[PDB]
């Protein structure tokens, strides 16, 4: 393998298994497709969130090899998060669970070694 980098992308393969995953599923299910902006009535979503991301859109990017290390797949991570926040009133429920996820996120990707 690629060997380090390799097995790194795998450490972060098993994150998003894990953030797709039923025991998160209370407060992550908003971020399993991309916002719908027009169901849900979002007329201006896409003029304020330049770069959507998703987690079904970061397993796709996975599996298709488009990211070169824990890094990359980690930025698209927070990418989403932050256009969570970005878009969104403090107070919406839906920010409230951007962060209850990323909480998760960011202590599992942190105990990946260096
Ligand atoms: C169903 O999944 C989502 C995922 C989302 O982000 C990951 C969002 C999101 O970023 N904002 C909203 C959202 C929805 C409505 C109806 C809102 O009121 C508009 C009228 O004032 C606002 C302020 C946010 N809904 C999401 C749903």
């Amino acid at each position: 393998s690629m060997g380090k980098l390799s097995e790194q992308l795998k450490h972060c393969n098993g994150i998003l298994k894990e953030l797709l995953s039923k025991k998160h599923a209370a407060y992550a299910w908003p971020f399993y497709k991309p916002v719908d902006a027009s169901a849900l009535g979002l007329h201006d979503y896409h003029d304020i969130i330049k770069h959507p991301m998703d987690l079904s859109t970061v397993k796709r990017k996975m599996e298709n090899r488009d990211y070169r290390d824990a890094q990359e797949f980690a930025a698209d991570v927070r990418l989403m998060f932050s256009n969570c926040y970005k878009y969104n009133p403090p107070d919406h429920d839906v920010v409230a669970m951007a962060r209850k996820l990323q909480d998760v996120f960011e202590f599992r990707y942190a105990k990946m070694p260096d």
